[PDB]
Formats: C-alpha cells, structure tokens, sequence
C-alpha cells in the first residue's frame, strides 16, 4: 500500500488527502525524538526509540507549549498564527506530504516555522504542504522544535540546560529526514531547508553550525538571517535571563541545579506567564529565549564565522518583504493601533525609535532619528509612521540579511535575492501595515490556488511562479528553468548585487537593496555605539 | 563746490567720476585712523589727527599688506581679487560715492570686504560703488581694515597685540561715518553695513559686539556669518598661532614683549611668507589670523550670545550662493583642477572630507562621508565632486548662516533670506565650480549695467532687482516696495522659514534652506564630536 512506509524507526501509516481535485499522501505526526518531558525539560533531545507495529500518522501532532497571542480575539489575522492543536511538551514530530504515485528519488524541501523562537506550529493552515508537494512534485516535510524557555533557556556550563536545544530539535528532525526520506521517495542528497523569520534565522544557523551542515544540500531564508539582532544572545545574557525567570517564579537561585530543578517542577503555563518579564530593555522585536552563542553549536561569534568563511558553501535563495516592521509596531509602540491609519506624532516617533533600538545611547538614537526623518516635513504623521516602519524592518530583518548575503556570497556557490512587495487583495490587516512580515508564506505554500480563499487570478499566477522558483531552486540550485520564455532571475554577485521583485506586475531587476540605509545599520551605527 | 566737504577731521576734496553716461562725486582715500606702523603694528587703531588745509581725495588709497594669490598668474578670475594698489601698512582709509546733486540726508550703505581675514581690498573693480550710489541714490562707503597677522595676531593679556584690531579698524571707520557722513548728504541714523564672506562674518560680529551696535541701523550678510567655523579662534589657539609665527621667524619666545618686539622688526612680507605655516591642521577653508573670542569685543562665546539674545535687535537681510565650496576645493583638495571637470575618485573624496572637517575624529569623518555619499552609485566622479562641493559649502557657509538666522530671528525685528543661484554667462572659471563664492557681489554692485563687460540683458535686470532690494532694505528695513507689481520677498519667520531664490528666472519662494544637511552640521555632528 502507498500509505504504508517502513522506516528505520518502524512502520508508519499515512492518509490520502484531497488537493485541487486530485489526491496525495500525507504522513502526519511522525516522532523524531523522545518526548522532552519531566527531567528531560531543557535537555538536548534524544532520538526516538524504534517502535514495533504501525504508527498511526493520519492526524496532526500536538503543538509545542507557547505564548498564545490574544491581542485581537476572534481576529483571523492574528489567530491564523496561533496553535491550532492542543499544546503539549510532547511535541517533537514531523509531517510529510508525498506525491501520488510515490516518487522514487525526488527533491525534498523541509520547512522550519518562525515565531521569534517563542512560538510557532508546524500545523498552521498556511503551512499545509499539500499544494506545494502536489504542484511541484516534491516531498515536503515540516518539522517542529521547542520554543520559549523550553527550547532556549540557557545556563551555559550546565548539561541539564545548555541552551540551543530547540535548534538541536531541528537538527534531529533533519537527521531523521536524511536517514529515512528515501523510503517516502525523497532524495536525501537533495534536501533544501527553508523557513521564515526565526525559521530563516534557523536555516542560516544550520549553514553556520558544523554539526548541521552535512544534513542538507541547500537553503532558503525568508525574512530572517542568523545574525539578526533578536535571534541570539551571549552566554552571559542567556544566563541572566534564566536566573530572572527563576526569580519571577520564586525559585532557589543558589546554583544551576537548584534553579533548573525548580523550573522543572513548574507547569508549562507558569513559565509562559512570566516569560516576557526577563527582557533587559523596553523594546519591540525582542524575544526572551533565543539561541545562544555557546562555542559548541556556534564555535565562535557569528561575525567571525561569516568573515572567515566558516560555513556550509552551497547555493542560497533568500529575501525580504517591503514592510517587515509594521507587525511589531502594532504590538507595543505608542500611536499604532489596528483600526486607525496610525499617523504618528514627533513624540511617538521618538518613543518608537527608543523601543526599536533598545541597546543604543542617546547619540545612537539621534543618529537613527536624523537618518529616517524628512526635516522639510517632520510633523507629517504618514512619514513618521512609514519611517518608523522602515527603521524596524531595516534594523531587524533587511539589513542583517543584506550583511549575511554579502558575507555569504564571497564564499558561496550561488546566491539569489528577492524583494517581495505585493499586498494580498484579501488581507484583513489595515493598509498602513503594507506588505506584512510573514505574508509571502501563503504564496510560497500555494494557497492562492484555492478558489474559496478569495485571491485574484494575478495572485494565483504569482504563487505558481514563486512555488516553481522555490522548487526548481531546491532541485537544481537555480530557480530558473534551463529553457524558458520568462526573463531570468539573475544571480546575486558581490560586484553587481542584483535582485528581483516578486509581485503581480512584470518582473524587474534592481540592484543594491536598501544600501543607503544598510550602510548606516551595518557599518556606521555599530562603530558609533562602540566608540561612545 | 560740490567736490569740497568740511568734516570734523578737516576738509576733503573729491573728484567727479563718470557713470552710465552721467556723473557723481567720489571721495577716495579718506583717512579714518593714524597709520598703524612701527610700534603701532598689532595695536588697536588710534583716531586720525585732524588736518588743516584740504585732503586730496581724488585717488584710491594703498591696500593693506596681504598674501597675494599667484596660483593662476594672468588669470582674471583670481587676480580680480588681488590688491590693485601698492600694498602698505599705511592703509586705514575709506571711500565715499555721493550722488549729484549732493543729497541732504539719504540712505547710507557701508561695504566691508571679505578675503578670509587674510586678504581683501576696498579698491577692487568689483567693489566700485558708483553704479549702486548712482542707480539707487544712496551714499556708498567702503572701508578698509588690517588683515593677516597685522589685523588679527592675538596674544590675549597683552595690550600691544590683544587681537581683533582689524575689527576695531572697521569699527573706527563706522564711528567716522557716524560722525561725518551728514556732511556728504548721508543720514547717520540710517546706515546699513554690508559685506561678503569674512565681511559678512564681520557684519554679524558688529551686531554681536556691544561697542559696535550703536554705530549702524541695519545689516546685510552675504555668504558669511559670525559663527562660521573659520571666522574665529579661542584665546589659547590665537596665542599658539602667534607663538608659532614667532618660531617660524626665529624670534625670542621667552615673553609676549620679546615675541612682539621681534615681529615688529620684521618687514611685512616676512610675516606673510610664513603666515600659512601656523595652521594646526591640514585643512581647506581655514585661515591663520582671524578674530578671537576675547571677553572684550566678544563678552562671551558666540553661541551663548546668540541663545540669550545678546546682540543688536534690528532688521537683517542675508543669504548664500549655491556652490560656496568650489573655490576652496580647487585651492588644495586633491583631484580638483581648474582646467578639468574634476571628477573625483572615492579616495580623493575621502581625502577631501578629511581636509574639509579637520577638527573631526574618524567617526565624525565617517558620519560626513555617509551623509554625502550616494551608495547606489559611489564611484560616480560627478557625484563625489558635487558632494564634496556641498560638504565644504554647507559646513563653512550655509549651515553656520542658517544657525545664525534661526537664532537671530527669535529676537530680531525682521529677517529676509536669499539663495543666489545664477551662474554668470561671462564666468572664466570652469562649469564644475557652479555659482562660486563671491560671484553675487558683481550683481550687488551693478556691474551688469556696463555693456562693455558682456553680461546679458536678463543679467542686467537681475542686478537692478538686487540693487533695488538691497537699497530699499537699507532705506526702510524691507526690500519690498510699498506698492509694487512684483511678487513679494516674504519675511523669514521661525515658523515658516521662507526664502527666495535670486536668478534670471521668475522668482520663487521656498522653505527651510538645506535643512536636512544643516541639522546634521548644526545639531548631530557637534554632539557626536563632543561625545567621543
Ligand atoms: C471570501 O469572501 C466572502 C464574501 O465577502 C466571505 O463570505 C462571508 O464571510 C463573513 C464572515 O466574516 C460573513 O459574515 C457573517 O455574516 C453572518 C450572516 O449575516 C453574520 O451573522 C455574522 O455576524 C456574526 O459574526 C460577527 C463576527 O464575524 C459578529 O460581529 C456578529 O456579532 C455576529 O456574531 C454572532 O456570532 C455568534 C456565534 O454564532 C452568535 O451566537 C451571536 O448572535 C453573535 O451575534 C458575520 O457578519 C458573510 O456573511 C459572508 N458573506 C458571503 C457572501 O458569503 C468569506 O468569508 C471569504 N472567505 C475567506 C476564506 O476569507
Ligand atoms: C559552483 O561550484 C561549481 C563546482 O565547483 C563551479 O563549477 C566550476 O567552475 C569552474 C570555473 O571557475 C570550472 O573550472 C574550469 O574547468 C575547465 C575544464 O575542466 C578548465 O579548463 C578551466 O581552466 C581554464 O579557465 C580558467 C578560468 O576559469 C583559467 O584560469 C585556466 O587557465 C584555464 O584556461 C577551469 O578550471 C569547473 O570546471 C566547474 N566545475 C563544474 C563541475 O562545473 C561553479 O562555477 C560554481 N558556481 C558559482 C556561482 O560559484
Ligand atoms: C488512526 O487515527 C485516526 C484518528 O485518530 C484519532 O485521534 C485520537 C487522539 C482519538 O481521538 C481517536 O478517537 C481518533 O480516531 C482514526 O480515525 C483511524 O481510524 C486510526 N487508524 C488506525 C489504524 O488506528
Ligand atoms: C505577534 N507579535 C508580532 C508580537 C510582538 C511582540 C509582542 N510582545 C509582547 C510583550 C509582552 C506580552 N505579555 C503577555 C506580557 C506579550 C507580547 S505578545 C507580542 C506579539
Ligand atoms: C583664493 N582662495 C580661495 C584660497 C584658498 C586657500 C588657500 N590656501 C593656501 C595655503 C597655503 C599657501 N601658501 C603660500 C603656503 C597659500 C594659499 S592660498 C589660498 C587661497
């Protein structure tokens, strides 16, 4: 039977799922590790013990324990990202969509969800892999990994809570795929890992980390890169936050063992309830428990690894959306609300700058303010709003990615860069938020092919074009068809720095993506903060 | 006789001069002080001893001793600014042009020449006051003052060389005009002082200095303001430069008396020959012997005087040219030459930035570089050239003036601001230099009315318009005619910051003259240099 596959861990039975008037196979909720519960909370994951009999892989697994956004109850724009399954610490599972009839040895794509390392689920409607698997004839995997304190509490020096264990979850799923995807018709020497935001940062982290490099062929990073200011902390800052978490829960803090034992006695929701209290600064686009620069998963600082070419050398395809910042200004920055145009005063602009660059002295804040203010028209509430939007996007996503891109391309085997700037016609978020963080994903996963979801024909065409770029890149290391009528997505090079836009209009090639702003963020501002 | 005038210092006899097919009177080379020679070198000026008989005022006086530009021998563009009379330390004279028939009590305008406080002459062709006096029916005075070490060598604490004596020369000429211009038909309660560059800075200095305020009614500043980075030094820096001058001439340096006595034994050309050796930095737009912040002429720092409203409160009319910097890049900055388009490489751009902001650390230099570089096209030699041109103009002229303007207008009785951006059709300098420092002067003095000089009809009209604005402002405190068909030159206000352009095209009102750049120069950069 086509729904029965014998793996090295045991037999799994999948389910036939309908998709655009046809069908494919799905193997949902396959375990790749032992449940990380009890004394295993905060520990590195263990490989799943093989089972006899047949694992029922007909339904989605639990989602990992996480903070649940209730800022807009009932609102699809926000709840679309929340867990849609029961939350559990028993959450280390992966999902596989397989074309029918079963391929012999085809391109594999492994999805890594985002959510700021504090949230995320493999099971979101918007991550349904059936449309991509069916349309591009690829084996689509989605993995899971622990988030929040559960995945990233870091007490460096301790083996009970070393940090980075959520990244190790990801690596174990990748190990599992590497070892077993052949039985589902996947080619394990042609695996592309891809992810958005924290998932994109995660992808770049597996490129960097020696222990992950051998488990995949190439990579796609969407609106995220490993050097993002929010995506990692030092061992000292990780340690401080873990101790602050313990302090919030009345833990004994005399030793790592005392602290960890206390944190393991707590119910998951007790940890989640105080998780946001441990940030060092009043800030936006900052998350409590994230990867840690430990000297193990990351042998040295990310920047020294990038400058010295200490990373997997392969092909990468990556890019950003036009208005990455807007989500994070809505959730915390004064003057921004969901149901107004959010025209920002000078004062709220200043407050927004302070929140956007929490690690900066007054001179730094002035520098940012100068750089993003039109002084011919400084009381224009639209310009202040959009300027803040750009600050948050440039600092947290675009400029870190452009730094990564430029560093990677010196040593890599091929870079393809995109700027996604189409606002979906059926967006429920207000116009001022623009092309929002995470809203290219639905095009990547092919949702505009479903008529019931109210996309335009032009949007269907954009989704097909993106899916085919992604899958063709996964298969060959080049998103362009060997012989096509379409104009080419050009290679990104050190010299010419070319990229394309992704939208419903005819494709255009541009150069030097937001270079003026990114020289400020990547070269001037750091040098300024280091000097004062 | 119309050419004979009795003053409080004695009788003067002038000469009839032709002007645009008519005639007016001229009283040239009238002494307003004792010759500052011998033991009087470096001293404050003494009032001229009254004379019996008739002073022959038929010819121009000597020019003050100064460095003579020989960078382009034979070239009118440069030599037009050099001394056209014999140079002498005996040079404290003023010139008066008087309408015919002699007025009873009319508007007086007193011209103060520029030249970086190291050069300048009252007698230049381009300062011939006859066209302005004749056309606008004003009594036009031009004064002189000591320049270089002779006018500004400063050993604070000493009464033999206190500094600022060139400014005191100017003040004495203004005292003389105040006391005697009535006999030439001038109204001494309606005297406007005006000047360009160091002359404009000088005008603003007489506005600030308590001892000069009462000697004039209103002021016009052209491409200069008292707070310009090149226009003053501290007492300590003045002292250091004077000692360095002595060191260059093998002087005894054990005391102020020893140093000063040595400097007085030297011929004027010996001082001039080493004058440029005492600058502290490799720089452009910096001059050796300039006014000094002494606590006497200037009671406190210029900035504290400006913030507290410690200055003459009256009407001011002032402005700048489009390409103030180009002259100073030609004379020293690598990559710039007179007979090429002077396309600048990145490396020469960097060198130019270093020379333009000599007082800046590397972070400061980076900040300037970032601010004036198009990072989409950073190897464009035209953009690098023009960017450097703007750096030099913004830093040295426009932004200091805009700071002065904004500070003055809070307390003043009326501000009128202009941006002069017409390139003369008969300019001998190359196109890349644009609208050059000092090339509005010829329009102010009415030279385009002379057919032989090869100006266009449109340029004649621009000159008449400028002369009439200047003279009407001098007369009334407002450049606009009570009832005119022309559209108004609007008042400059704190709120709206309006100004006009001056060119052959129809006049347009603009706002916030180069505000983006001047926020950088006036607020950000100083704060940056103070912090590191
Ligand atoms: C594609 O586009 C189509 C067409 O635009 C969309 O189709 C429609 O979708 C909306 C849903 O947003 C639907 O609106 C409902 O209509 C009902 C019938 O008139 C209303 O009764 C209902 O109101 C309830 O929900 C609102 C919140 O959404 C509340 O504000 C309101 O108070 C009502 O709440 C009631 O709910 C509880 C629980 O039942 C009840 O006990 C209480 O009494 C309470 O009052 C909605 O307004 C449209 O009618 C649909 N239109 C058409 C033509 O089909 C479709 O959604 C789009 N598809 C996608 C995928 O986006
Ligand atoms: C990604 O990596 C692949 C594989 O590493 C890489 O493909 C390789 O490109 C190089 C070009 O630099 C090829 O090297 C050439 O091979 C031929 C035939 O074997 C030689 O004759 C060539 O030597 C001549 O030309 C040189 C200039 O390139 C001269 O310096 C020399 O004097 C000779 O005249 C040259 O060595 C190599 O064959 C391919 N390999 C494969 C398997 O295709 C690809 O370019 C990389 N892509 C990116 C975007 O980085
Ligand atoms: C496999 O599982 C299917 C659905 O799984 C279910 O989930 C658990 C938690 C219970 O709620 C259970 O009642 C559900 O059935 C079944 O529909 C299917 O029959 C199962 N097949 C086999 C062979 O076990
Ligand atoms: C969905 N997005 C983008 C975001 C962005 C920032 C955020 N910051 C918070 C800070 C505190 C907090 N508490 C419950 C204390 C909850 C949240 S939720 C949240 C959601
Ligand atoms: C006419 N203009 C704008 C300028 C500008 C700057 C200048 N710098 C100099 C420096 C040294 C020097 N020496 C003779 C040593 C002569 C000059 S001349 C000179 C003329």
């Amino acid at each position: 039977s086509e729904l029965l596959v014998n793996t090295k861990s045991g037999k799994v039975m999948g389910t036939r799922v309908p998709v655009l008037s046809s069908h494919i196979s799905a193997f949902l909720g396959i375990p790749f590790a032992e449940p990380p519960v009890g004394n295993m909370r905060f520990r590195r994951p263990e490989p799943k013990k093989p089972w006899s009999g047949v694992w029922n892989a007909s339904t989605y697994p639990n989602n990992c324990q996480q903070y649940v956004d209730e800022q807009f109850p009932g609102f699809s724009g926000s709840e679309m990202w929340n867990p849609n399954r029961e939350m559990s610490e028993d959450c280390l599972y992966l999902n596989i969509w397989v074309p029918s009839p079963r391929p012999k040895s085809t391109t594999v794509m492994v999805w890594i969800y985002g959510g700021g390392f504090y949230s995320g689920s493999s099971t979101l409607d918007v991550y349904n892999g059936k449309y991509l698997a069916y349309t591009e004839e690829v084996v689509l995997v989605s993995l899971s990994y622990r988030v929040g304190a559960f995945g990233f509490l870091a007490l460096h020096g301790s083996q009970e809570a070393p940090g980075n264990v959520g990244l190790l979850d990801q690596r174990m799923a990748l190990q599992w795929v590497h070892d077993n995807i052949q039985f589902f018709g996947g080619d394990p020497k042609t695996v592309t890992i891809f992810g958005e935001s924290a998932g994109g940062a995660s992808v770049g982290m597996h490129i960097l980390s020696p222990g992950s490099r051998d488990l995949f062929r190439r990579a796609i990073l969407q609106s995220g890169s490993p050097n993002c200011p929010w995506a990692s902390v030092s061992v000292a800052e990780g340690r401080r936050r873990a101790v602050e978490l313990g302090r919030n829960l009345n833990c004994n803090l005399n030793s790592d063992e005392e602290l960890i034992h206390c944190l393991r006695e707590k119910k998951p929701q007790e940890l989640i309830d105080v998780e946001w209290n441990v940030l060092p600064f009043d800030s936006i686009f900052r998350f409590s428990f994230v990867p840690v620069i430990d000297g193990e998963f990351f042998p040295t600082s990310l920047e020294s690894m990038l400058n010295s070419g200490n990373f997997k050398k392969t092909q990468i395809l990556l890019g950003v959306n036009k208005d990455e910042g807007s989500f994070f200004l809505l959730y915390g920055a004064p003057g921004f609300s969901k149901d107004s145009e959010s025209k920002i005063s000078r004062e709220d602009f200043m407050s927004g700058v302070k929140l956007s660059v929490p690690h900066a002295n007054d001179l730094g804040l002035d520098a940012v303010t100068l750089q993003y203010t039109d002084w011919m028209d400084d009381n224009n509430g639209i310009k202040n709003r959009d300027g803040l939007d750009d600050i948050v996007g440039d600092h947290n996503v675009i400029c870190p990615l452009m730094h990564f891109v430029n560093k990677y391309t010196k040593f890599g085997n091929g870079t393809y860069l995109y700027f996604f700037n189409h606002r979906a016609s059926n967006l429920v978020w207000p116009e001022w938020m623009g092309v929002i963080h995470g809203y290219e994903i639905e095009f990547v996963f092919g949702l505009p092919l479903v008529k019931e979801l109210n996309y335009t024909a032009e949007e269907e065409a954009l989704s097909r074009r993106i899916m085919h770029y992604w899958a063709t890149f996964a298969k060959t290391g080049n998103p362009n068809e060997p012989h096509s009528q379409e104009s080419k997505w050009p290679l990104f090079t050190t010299k010419e720095q070319k990229f394309i836009d992704l939208n419903t209009e005819p494709m255009k090639v541009h150069q030097r993506l937001r270079v003026q702003m990114c020289v400020f963020w990547n070269q001037f501002l750091p040098k300024l903060l280091n000097a004062t």
